[PDB]
Order: structure tokens, then C-alpha cells, then sequence
């Protein structure tokens, strides 16, 4: 299919570091986020005075794809160490709503919490959101036939702004190279 | 103060990826492995390339590693263990595992390791006490240098100062 495109058109290369910008420019990059003390952190929207947030990198679920293809599952992380002993590796948290960390790989046919796809938004530029995709899909093995649990989009939470399921308000993103 | 230099001979930068390599050769790379469908992985050798690595040091404002200088290790991949693949040397077993964290500690931390060359790279000690940062820091000298084990199904990294397992650095 088609792969996704940074800012500068190049596609998405396995592992390399890439920036989550918000399209919608009042708005920062991604992060990690918990209070004090809390374990583990969630991914969040930084302030706005942080356009790039922190990196992330992806990894699809197909080994031989090494570039990330539109609708097809990977993982996501941001390849850092962090205050906290779960994986930086995201997963989506179905019994409070957001994405947090402690994710991982998995090849099976079972649904997985970790798995997202990203997907156009709209017509050009190069805007993506990223979808829940609990069953592998673009994966030459046996996957689960339902479908994305949705498309994420930014949830006022009280000290951060977290990522939740909102089909009609996507949090639409660009890539930038680091 | 002496920067780590990779093999092309430039300085090792903040979080990029670099290839452990083995300088005695009947073995090679360093990778995560754990019995089947256990948790969390250990690092482990492979004898003949590897899994890439990143190195931060825990001055946030050091981008370039110096010798000797307290950092984090990690795999910055995912893992189907869900530990984050930070290095972490807790005492236990002697064996170096995942699920490390970072710290501002003024006491020692599992997860901090320094890299010393091996004689005018080359060499990874577990000093839990940090050097090279402005916080305040514990003073003990590092715990000793890290080398192979033996025994069981993979090789590891436990604490053998009389057999340190030297290597050099390949950026990728």
C-alpha cells in the first residue's frame, strides 16, 4: 500500500526517531506523563511551548516491511529510559480509556493492546492520526477478523492531556525527522 | 572526561543506535533472552552480531558519553516482555536484567553503568553511585566490571572483574 511521509515527503523508516508534532498548531508533541511518584506514566500531550515533545519510533508487526505502511499494525515507543520499570512501549488501556506504557510484541491471533495502525486524515499535506487496532493486520500470519477499537484523540484529563478513543475528533499529527 | 569513541572513531551520541561487538572472537553481539514465555529478559550474549543500543548519559546536558560517567543502557526496541529494556544490575543473581529506571538518587542505583577504556570504548562497570553529574552523589568507587556467565542456557553479564568482557562500539 502506502507507506507514511514525514515533513520532508521521505517515508517511515523502522526504529529511527520521529517527533509526533500536532497539526492543530496551538498544541505540543507527545510525552510521557504521571504525577509524583506514580507509576506508570501514560502517554500525553506536552504544553504548548513544546512543539516537538519527545521521540518515538515504530515498529510494524510485518519484519520485512521497513518502512511503516498506512493501516498496516505496528508498535510504538519512545525509545528513552524513563523514571519507571515498565516498557516506554505503548498499550492501550481498555478499562481506563487512554494509552500507557508496559507494552509488548506479540505474533498471536489473540487481540493485542499494543497494536496501532496510522492512517491518513483527509487531500493533502501528510496529516495521520493513529488508530486502536487490537488484530495484526497487513501481517502474513492469522489475525483476529474485528475491527479498530477507534482513532485517538486528545482527553482533557485534569494535570495532563491524555490520548482516548474520539472517532470524530482526531488528534491529527505530522512526523518530524530527528 | 575522555569521550567513548565507536569504531569510525567518532563520539558516541546521545541515544543513537550502536552495535555491541565482541573483541575475542568466539563470540559476538548482546541481545535480550529469557526461558520461553518468562519475564523479564536478561542480557545475553550472541556468539557470532546483535541487537543495537542506546546509552544515556544521566547528565541530561552531556550529549556526548564520557569515560566514566554514570549513563542508562537500553535496547530501544519493543520486547514481548513487558519491562522496559533498560539495564539493571540487581544483586540477586549477579545477572544484568531489564526493567531498569532512571534516578536524581543521591544513593546507588541499579541501572547506572559506566564505560572505561580497556588500556591506551572497551569495558562496562556498574558504578551505583553517579559521577559526571551536578546533583549531589554518593561516593562509592564503581561495584567492578561486567563479564560473562556460563551454566545455563545463554551466556550473561554478572559481576567477573578478573575477566571483563571487553568489546568496541559499531554505530549503526
Amino acid at each position: 500500500t502506502n507507506p507514511v511521509l514525514d515533513v520532508d515527503g521521505n517515508e517511515l523508516q523502522r526504529g529511527q526517531l520521529y517527533y509526533a508534532t500536532s497539526v492543530m498548531r496551538p498544541g505540543g508533541g507527545l510525552t510521557l506523563a504521571a504525577p509524583k511518584g506514580s507509576c506508570p506514566l501514560n502517554v500525553a500531550q506536552a504544553p504548548f511551548d513544546e512543539y516537538s515533545g519527545r521521540p518515538l519510533a515504530f515498529f510494524p508487526e510485518n519484519a520485512d516491511d521497513d518502512t511503516v505502511q498506512e493501516g498496516s499494525t505496528l508498535y510504538i515507543m519512545f525509545p528513552e529510559p524513563t523514571r519507571c520499570p515498565q516498557s516506554t512501549v505503548w498499550t492501550f488501556d481498555r478499562e481506563a480509556g487512554f494509552v500507557t506504557t508496559g507494552g509488548t510484541t506479540s505474533k498471536a491471533i489473540g487481540p493485542h493492546n499494543s497494536r496501532f495502525a496510522i492512517r491518513k486524515a483527509g487531500s493533502q499535506p501528510r496529516d495521520y492520526q493513529i488508530e486502536v487496532c487490537p488484530c495484526s493486520t497487513g501481517v502474513e500470519r492469522p489475525s483476529c477478523r474485528m475491527g479498530c477499537l477507534g482513532t485517538l484523540g486528545l482527553a482533557e484529563g485534569g494535570k495532563n492531556v491524555l490520548l482516548n478513543i474520539n472517532n470524530e475528533s482526531p488528534h491529527t499529527i505530522r512526523f518530524v525527522k530527528v
